[PDB]
């Protein structure tokens, strides 16, 4: 079994399997692909679309002319497959001309250049049908601690997402904006670091309703933190527009591995959250097949991004139906965190003497939370043990 | 020199110099000290003021006249010395009712209780004149996937902090609220473990303007984040409201050293952020004597976290009035990140050919940002080679 | 099925199952278990034995009379289960005389003590049928960088071990000594961080041979190392003389969680190594129920562990004996890693042009490794999908 | 003051300077520099002398005609210059041919061609009077487990070890051999990641006494590892043959900044160690300038390398003379540390009464150790501020 369809939404980056194995001690070990025949490979994987960055799909440097050709064989492989592009993003990392960042370089001429590349993209994207624009700031960040005032930094960083919500409301698209955020690499510190940090970012934006995230798997475990808690706290906000799903073996450089290896568990309580959450964007895997393999070894490692997502799926569904895990989960009192603290209001809770004057505090600190024995049902789910 | 007068406003918690190092592996290796003697000590060393947890000050479980008792000395020893209160908290971390959280207790009494003994210290600290109120959730959080409903712990976090909102407002107690984030220990991830995740949870609260932030530098390194960007991206936010300053080596347990040590560089730069952008709040200690230290040391690691604060305040002010600084700053384009990229406005960028159609990426590229010798001035400046 | 018996020979200390949930923030949520009543329970869950540090089994400070007492109710609950005690280790860290270290606290008269009460457990150990002795330097480092020469330290590690091998030789026991490193927790830095370094210190000691390691799967994590690659190099020096077995999520505290939560994939991993290799050790667990949880808790994590090593050891024996994965594992070459790479001496290889002057690098280099595949045959394994 | 001269032995790799920019996200912000003028710009700034990699000075794949040409254009500017080449290593790890290592490759012609590679690059160091040959594992490694056979590697490590071993011997040249470990990048885990792991494993190979290591400030750190600990640890061994000076901030990407940069209170206290312990081999710098600089920027950098280093041997100096860090050492007992724990010897430890049965360990755990005062003096010396 296991098996993808593109019903279950499973979309891929042209730099993904594309990624030529170019690290930064190494030389390429793989020749480029043509963006026309990944879009053909990944539908006979059963995928459900691809993404892009422009400089993807459009060598840097193109002519107008160039350019439309490069999209319309692209448009034709989509139209022969049944393809779709939910979403696409801007590269503003690679060129030597946004070193110092795009939207936060030192350089003012920079930072207009940055942008005016950026809305040339989001109108191919609206184009495509993209209904997603993700934006990672890849450069925006420092080395050492005088090159960037962040205050500045993060005025400039409003003004460029503004000046982007301005320009798609006025032109009428429906396509929202997601921040991607990184905590570190390739700048030694990035500037909106982890999910936390883009969201509370977003509410000073003058149209926030516009904007939300987009979070990768390992960019959080590069900070030690927990993947499946800021995806909920994403959702709690609304906030949760897309996702990148990949594997990471803690704090380290961004290995980008395939979905499901790096940190098991943690991939098992995500897609537990994502499904049980009902979020219905697009499942994206924004991953590196290693530069050891060969292109048999790219389209394996692809195939088992989708194949562990289902596999876990599998599991979780599994675990959230068992009754004995029903039970455990009313044992320790998973019922009780979704009540109301205090729905009786201030004052009923002021006047109640057995919250704080008769409150058995011996009684209630000896009462276990049998979360241990939760955990190993969910163990044995995940290992098919049951 | 580097003296410090309560006109600097160093504050220090009674647990940081009433710590009596035990460990998680060791007995305690001090007595405890009397909350008074503290007062006095700190005094003498030019301390502006100190903080308190309820039960550092009254012993838990103490009757009403006990309490008062406690209190009363306490407010003597303040009165004869000149020592300020300026902020206050609560423990909800150290009894064993707490060991699953207070305010996201799966227990929905455990959390009443929580509230309750939180709303009793409020009242507290606002007879004794402070201004800030401080959370730090410990306990809330898990060391399993299944244990907490993460969306469900936010909703009943966000439902106590809103009914502390509602207490200050309906009583017209002048206090604000500052949340404290920590990424884990005790429990093995903690919710909103960064100033980034906090900051974004205020912003869903019903009176926002009442809750900021408390960060403390050695929490957000142990993330591995760079804690003067946080600062400012607080300050940009308007919710620097306290600060914890220590010093942690890297991504480990939580050291609470003296504040200096640990990372240097990034002292530096957080004391010139500070300074710079004139916050004007305690600069409070949260920090541990080492259990290796007699009372002997654990004074000369207070008056050591006061002397380098002082220290690092006249090397950055020296820094920040060096002509050649200045002269490196404006090489470096640091005057052009504070200018609007577009004041001129969408249409106008749009139309602007010098920012793409006729843009020199090449020329801009070449352009050198001269970051590692101002990087370089700073450092001279900070080991007093300048 | 996965239940354990005395011959899977997995043991526990005392210190496990009967911590009583003390942690640097909190008071402890259990009572003291007897350290009969934990050999009982242990037993009736299956396991072939207990350890113990000399002040888990007797009090600190007790008389000759109520030593004899303790040994001899503990020893006939060892005859009454048929439990063994195959290791024993000293308590050098509790006490606040060892807050600076014991073999090389700076304190000559500390250093000598400690040693004193080494050799007293040895004596008791061998008595009680230990073959391990292990070695936990926990305070044995520092917190800054001038309280600790760290070469003079060296040398006084040097001479506590080769005095402790001389004692055993002159004696006549057959015991071994194991150390355990750890890389910081309680000490700022531990000196001996790693596997990699007691093994290096190991080689000079005047016996080497007495001397092994005792690694634990969570310390080697706290400093973001592969476990399963250290112990290869413990077995492939002939060191591993006995193993902690828990489980850690990354570089923060040790959180001691039962064996197979943390990381799942290193645990596979692991298990993999530890029954190809053949070791026939103890399988020790060094874990911590979490202070959530209450007595029925405990018993559930302490059986989780035996567990999760059963359901692992079937899956990699699957893995291992699967057609499938044997052809996948000469598709990557596996069985040439195995073969020498210059049987044939220097000068063939320098004679050889078909190595150097004719050899086609680049024919060499488009070769996939085909590892993708190979590492998704061993999810699937480890899954229960194969 | 502050100006190197090539007496200080400050030594450069020729990659340093001449690094691109190129990272795993970006194109080179700069050109290619010739070696020659490499060597010339940097004696022009006081260093002693280069080092490099086969394929930093002929290009791969030179014929040896070519290589010939390119040897005698650097012996001519090291002849212009004055200039030594103190060390050299080899290239086994950007060609794709070394994806899965050289010595350890899974493929055994690579392997038998890593080999050869190296020999031909020894000749070419003993020519140019290098004494020190470094090895890199860069790419001995894996990033899933069973890609690996880590013992079946590691006899393909010392096979690859001892066999060049036997070639320097049976040449009779005067070079020794230096272990460079890293834990991580490009690989997902290398093999050997730390100083204490290579020390070991240096215990097993024929002939240990011509093997050492070549640490680096930054890869130890990228295990959260004390590099001054390490160092000691090297010097105590007697195995601290070359070092690779520079700076990181924490666990994350190897940063590779210029020394003095990362962890300042670190580096002031290697260069104590190295200074105090008469460590008198080269003093090099294996760091990037950023790739945000342009050519003066590099200039800049490398300058600060020096600069840095001989501004903390001077405050490490002063610290050391300054009769009040003496008498603070005594406080602290460090004189204790270097005094045998029992030159008496076993027997007269067992028969001490006052190590054991009087000894007063209420009165030995109240003594403080003063660590705090102590290192607020090596603050105080590092700052200026003394
Ligand atoms: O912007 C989309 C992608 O851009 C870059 O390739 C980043 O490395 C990746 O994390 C991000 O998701
Ligand atoms: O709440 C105030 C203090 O409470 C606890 O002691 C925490 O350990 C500390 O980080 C916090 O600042
Ligand atoms: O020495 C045996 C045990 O001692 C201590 O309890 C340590 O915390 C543990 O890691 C070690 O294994
Ligand atoms: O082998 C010498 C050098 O080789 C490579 O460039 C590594 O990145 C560096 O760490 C090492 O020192
Ligand atoms: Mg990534
Ligand atoms: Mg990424
Ligand atoms: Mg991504
Ligand atoms: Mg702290
Ligand atoms: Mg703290
Ligand atoms: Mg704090
Ligand atoms: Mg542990
Ligand atoms: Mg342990
Ligand atoms: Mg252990
Ligand atoms: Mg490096
Ligand atoms: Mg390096
Ligand atoms: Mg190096």
């Amino acid at each position: 079994n296991y098996q993808p369809t593109p019903e279950d939404r499973f979309t891929f980056g042209l730099w993904t399997v594309g990624w030529q194995g170019r690290d930064p001690f190494g030389d390429a070990t793989r020749r480029a692909l043509d963006p026309v025949e990944s879009v053909r490979r990944l539908a006979e994987l059963g995928a459900h679309g691809v993404t892009f960055h422009d400089d993807d799909l459009i060598p840097f440097g193109s002519s107008d002319s160039e350019r439309e050709e490069h999209v319309k064989r692209f448009r034709q492989a989509l139209d022969d497959t049944g393809m779709k592009v939910p979403m696409a993003t801007t590269n503003l990392f690679t060129h030597p001309v946004f070193k110092d960042g795009g939207f936060t370089a030192n350089d003012r001429d920079v930072r207009r250049y940055a942008l005016r590349k950026t809305i040339r993209n989001i109108d191919l994207a609206v184009e495509l049908g993209a209904e997603t624009y993700v934006a990672w700031g890849g450069r925006e960040g420092a080395e050492s601690g005088g090159a960037k005032d962040v205050r500045d930094a993060l005025d400039r960083m409003k003004e460029a997402f503004d000046l982007l919500g301005e320009y798609v409301t006025s032109q009428g698209y429906d396509i929202r904006f997601a921040i991607e955020p990184k905590p570190n690499e390739p700048r030694g510190d990035i500037l909106l670091p982890t999910v936390g940090h883009a969201l509370a970012f977003i509410e000073r934006l003058e149209r926030p309703e516009l904007y939300g995230v987009n979070p990768e798997v390992g960019h959080e475990q590069m900070a030690g933190l927990n993947f499946p808690h800021g995806i909920a706290q994403a959702l709690w906000a609304g906030k949760l527009f897309h996702i990148d799903l990949n594997g990471q073996n803690g704090i380290k450089y961004d290995q980008d591995l395939r979905f499901g290896a790096g940190d098991l568990r943690a991939a098992f309580w995500l897609v537990d959250l994502l499904e049980s959450a009902g979020y219905s964007g697009p499942r994206h895997f924004d991953f590196k097949p290693p530069r050891t393999e060969d292109f048999d070894g790219v389209w394996a490692s692809a195939a088992g991004c989708m194949r562990n997502y289902l596999i876990l799926k599998e599991r979780a569904a599994a675990f959230r139906a068992d009754p004995e895990v029903q039970e455990a989960l009313r044992a320790s009192r998973l019922d009780e965190l979704a009540r109301p603290t205090a729905a009786d209001g201030l004052q009923a809770l002021l006047d109640d003497r057995s919250a704080f004057e008769e409150f058995d505090v011996d009684a209630a600190a000896a009462r276990g939370m049998a979360f241990e024995r939760l955990d190993q049902l969910a163990m044995d789910h995940l290992l098919g043990a049951r």
